[PDB]
């Protein structure tokens, strides 16, 4: 069958206590799939949802997590092109209204009535989770769900971000936070897109990981006292594009100073209460764009999962049990997560 | 002939005393035209060069002014396609190196070795001024030089800025400072480009001018206490594009908040020591680009002067004498300049 | 109620006999609206569907017409954001699969499983017609349905085509067939988009109409023996963009020769068995793009209907009865349709 | 010194007799470099110039060749940033007017007064050749001139062509003629740009070369009777982009049929008297662009030579003597040139 009770990590108040307990199995709405979430990536956005670091409020009590890879155990009556047993991906964008100007254009993420897994919708830190069938990701059969789970928010995000920077092949892309969860996949997406990857990160295991996944230049922010000058030399004038997948505001500000003239600084990371204080003179006389970038749409999901399918991207994951989700968060705020963490909801 | 002495407004120290006295007539270099500057637009950048409001240093003693419209009285030996008597325009970009990556691409303004009239090169607040012949603007014969002078920095700038905002016809463009020197021409360029122009300015004669030149919605910043909300209503979700041609940093910051999702806030105005402190969360979840924009290139100059030629743009100018240049600056810092001021170098 | 029988123009074989008789009222599927089609534009595509001029086969017996403007008299159970009494527009794209790569990207028209009103789906030459609710056009209340009907295929088409030509404001756009049904709206969309409109058409009432709707240069193909030379002079080097809304193949070929270097020739008209024989040398040494363009998507529909709402476009329509649909087709093959014809389904 | 006589291959009438004899050494004009052409690539455009296969006429008597890599032995007085001994590249675009709208925009190749090496200017099939210093390619020191010579017309061309197809990383690019001189470099540029390369060529040594340089799918046009169907399967719907670097018109036409919906067929090859007869219906209902592409500009030259510098592209060259240039042409019309031929002007 589909059971009545399931295991999930749920918190009832912000920065309170994540309880791995038994919660009721959700019922899929007319348009939603019920997905047996096998593995789920643990994004930093989940730490932000728990701490309430962001302006928007979350749907308490909340089962976070928005990188779920699972099998469709049930569907709604109005779900059309989906089978039971198919591989589905719960992304951050649970669904959207698919009618507003933004949605029609393609910008489904920047939509007023966009449902958000792991914030406004009980996400994928649970064995069974519902997801709007139009926005759920189609994961090909015979795919390692643990390996594809981080591609559902980190992969599509950094793919849309690297497309957001208006880079060309051969252009320098500085990925700020290049050994984190999103940065370690941005390095691989950018190399597969043709760019020269510069990496800025620091800590135990960060430079080694960055060199592992194919990065070109690594600049350790805990050792480099002049980061802007270091990325004004490595790059020969600045990085034609910058991807801020850090959780630091000082990194977001330095990225505006080591970007090339006519370059694009994409803001992807969303630290708590951070502002991108950009010098107006330097941004104008260099014609620097500062582009915010939200999670990708269905087209970006298809393209990022296709990059994953060809074996070009491979997020460095450690699969732990869902029981361990408290200890991941306390390991994620301390910057000690090298690559991605994926939780076995079973365990 | 070409005389030995000429009249020019020259200052020897920043925010010192602008002296309208007799200075030697320059000699055109091998690549430069000597232009009998008949009329010259007075930009706010000239007030910034005098006050030294900007990071870069100016070439003291300096004859400012970078909107000169004049006749070519002499040329250099290596100048090719130019006649004596032709109408030339001294723009902010006096010249460029025309060899570096940026110059080759087309971004001649963001070039390391770009010569700048009215900053690093004795500009057009003088009867005779030299200008690199490759970057000088070709003004058609039978043109009102007084009327075309403001198009040489304000016009090409706001044209490149409106092209920088990635707007489409019918999209809302909020021009911040829409009755100033650059804003009053941005309103006209945007309407001729097809956009719905919202205007934000305030003071005596600003709303009336804005309504004169064809603006749609005017929002008076000295009366409107909620500017962001007012431009979130007029526009129905925010302005698809914003052009910051203000000299205020609070305007630059509010423009990041009343821009539409997936909209572009172009920074054109460069107030003294201003920073574009942008909320990272709001910029990311709305995918807002913040694009700096410098003066246009030769293509943008050609296209903006073609817009002027068809009679579509007409900067509201008051032609005073060059003798009056001190009194313009003290009228420009006080925000009391409605439209543009143009100086008769003769007078 | 909703009646059992209705009046419609139906043909049972290609180029057979259009019978205005009583046909059963359709039943809306789970996703479809039943639209009381008040007025319907008569496109040339309907003449092509009747003659079978196109490669694809039509769904016999067929009730053509794909420019229906009507009120929603009934809906399906899975239709979400729609009211009874709302104004809906049956476009050529009746619906789409909204799942394939093209649909996800935004290209809903170039979709393998795209349902097509007036070809593969009983269209809008009938009092009551069904239309997929996701693709039906939202026509604002208090709109002249007769006046908005031609905007449902001609308007969105020529809007997407003018966006397809990668034109800028001030650039020359040669609309081939500028007094026809699509050309007369392309002239107005292009002028509202900022372009200089050149018009090529010929016959009684074509030049007068073209001058009426705001065209700049008219070149009469029945009087001009050198059309390419005439549009190499008017334009000063060729038209930066060309829109082929003709039903002639010689026009489609000449458009490749009077387009500017680096210009774009958009093919919109689809004459019977026509080929765009383009000289490869001239297309390469001038870097001329030849872009085919299909009907617009939901975003283009929204933007074109917004242009119509502001009063910027106004298709020259003559509203006749649906009874007269045979006599329109025989007037449309002879090129004698100046502007658009709209049929009162009531009459 | 610089000698008075030199060795060059010169023909006095079209398809006449190429004579390797002693011709006078040219004198550099005020803006031109005299380049000791060490090695020169032999393009098919040189065979077209000899046969007079193209509409434009050549400058008889003509020393063809437009892929010269050499050292600057002398300069003109108005040449600015150049040294004697530097490595210069004579490309097809010898120079341009650098003042017309196209040149200002960046499209220096599609310019009315563009000087063309190997057609309108004695090219690089000679020991000493002059080249406009603004358009000459800057080849880094310590570069294999024989290996960089084919990058001067083939490399920059196929780079600009792959940028012309509006492809994204992961998209399918079908290179028609993928083992020829331009195709063998288009395969490498496309793989370094991130695309999946499909190759269409045939003959001895073509499939082996294509597999050597990193191609994914090879489709042999002499064995495949259904080329369109084969490239509608390999690609799963058609190639998102096609690069026609063939010398066949049937290939140019089939490329319009095996391109994906919303795909771009770039015409690069310019066979004799060829026309791109494109079905208008299929091009419109699939929104297929057919983009002609001429040699790249200075920015594309810089970017293609940078790709070469990183070791990412490596044209398969055979360096023969200049004495052998007749036997290359008779080997190039027969399609028997696998990769590129480079002539030692010394030999
Ligand atoms: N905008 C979007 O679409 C989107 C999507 C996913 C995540 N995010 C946001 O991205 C942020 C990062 O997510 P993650 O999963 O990569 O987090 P993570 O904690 O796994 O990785 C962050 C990385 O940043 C590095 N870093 C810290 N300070 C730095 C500095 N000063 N300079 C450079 N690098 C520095 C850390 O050492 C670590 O390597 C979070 O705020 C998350 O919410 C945004
Ligand atoms: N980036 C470029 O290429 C470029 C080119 C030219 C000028 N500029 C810069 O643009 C700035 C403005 O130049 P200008 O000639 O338009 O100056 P101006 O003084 O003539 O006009 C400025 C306008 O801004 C209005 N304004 C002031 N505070 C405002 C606020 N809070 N909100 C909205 N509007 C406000 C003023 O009332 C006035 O109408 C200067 O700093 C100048 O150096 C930049
Ligand atoms: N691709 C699309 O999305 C799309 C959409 C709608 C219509 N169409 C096609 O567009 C074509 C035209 O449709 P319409 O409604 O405008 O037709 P129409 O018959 O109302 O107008 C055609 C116009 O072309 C003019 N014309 C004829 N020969 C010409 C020539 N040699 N040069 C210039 N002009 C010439 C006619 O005189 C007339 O003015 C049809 O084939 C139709 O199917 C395509
Ligand atoms: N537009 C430009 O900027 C530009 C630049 C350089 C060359 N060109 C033109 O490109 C053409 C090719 O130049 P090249 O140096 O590559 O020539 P080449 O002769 O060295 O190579 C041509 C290749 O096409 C292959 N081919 C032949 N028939 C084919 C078919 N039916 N289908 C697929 N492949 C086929 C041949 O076997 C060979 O592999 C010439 O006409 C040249 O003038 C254009
Ligand atoms: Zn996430
Ligand atoms: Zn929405
Ligand atoms: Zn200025
Ligand atoms: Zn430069
Ligand atoms: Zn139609
Ligand atoms: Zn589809
Ligand atoms: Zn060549
Ligand atoms: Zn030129």
């Amino acid at each position: 069958s589909i059971p009545e009770t399931q295991k999930g990590v749920i918190f009832y108040e912000s920065h309170g206590k994540l309880e791995y307990k038994d919660i009721p199995v959700p019922k899929p709405k007319a348009n939603e799939l019920l997905i047996n979430v096998k593995y789920s990536g643990v994004c930093h956005t989940d730490l932000h949802a728990w701490h309430g670091d962001w302006p928007l409020p979350v749907k308490l009590p909340l089962v976070g997590g928005h990188e779920g890879a699972g099998v469709v155990v049930g569907m709604g009556e109005n779900v059309k092109g989906w089978k039971i047993g198919d591989y589905a991906g719960i992304k951050w964008l649970n669904g959207s209204c698919m009618a507003c100007e933004y949605c029609e254009l393609g910008n489904e993420s920047n939509c007023p009535h966009a449902d958000l897994s792991g914030y406004t919708h009980d996400g994928s830190f649970q064995q069974y989770a519902t997801a709007d069938a139009v926005q759920a990701a189609h994961i090909p059969q015979g795919t390692d769900l643990a390996q594809v789970a981080p591609i559902l928010c980190a992969g599509i995000t950094v793919y849309k971000a690297l497309k957001s920077a208006n880079l060309m092949a051969g252009h320098w892309v500085a990925i700020s936070g290049a050994a984190g969860g999103l940065g370690s996949l941005a390095v691989q997406y950018a190399k597969a897109m043709g760019y020269r990857v510069l990496g800025i990160d620091g800590g135990e295991g960060k430079e080694e990981l960055f060199r592992s996944i194919g990065g070109e230049v690594f600049i350790d922010f805990t050792k480099e006292k002049d980061i802007v000058g270091a990325v004004l030399k490595a790059t020969d004038g600045g990085a034609h594009g910058v991807i801020n997948v850090s959780v630091s505001e000082a990194a977001i500000e330095a990225s505006t100073r080591y970007v090339r003239a006519n370059g694009t600084t994409v803001l992807v990371g969303m630290p708590a209460g951070a502002k991108c204080c950009s010098d107006v003179f330097n941004q104008v006389v260099k014609s620097i764009s500062i582009v915010g970038s939200y999670v990708g749409n269905r087209a970006d999901t298809r393209e990022a999962l296709d990059f994953f399918a060809r074996g070009l991207v491979k997020s460095p994951i450690k699969v732990v049990g869902l029981s361990t989700l408290p200890e991941i968060y306390e390991k994620m705020e301390k910057g000690q997560i090298v690559g991605r963490y994926v939780v076995d909801t079973s365990k």
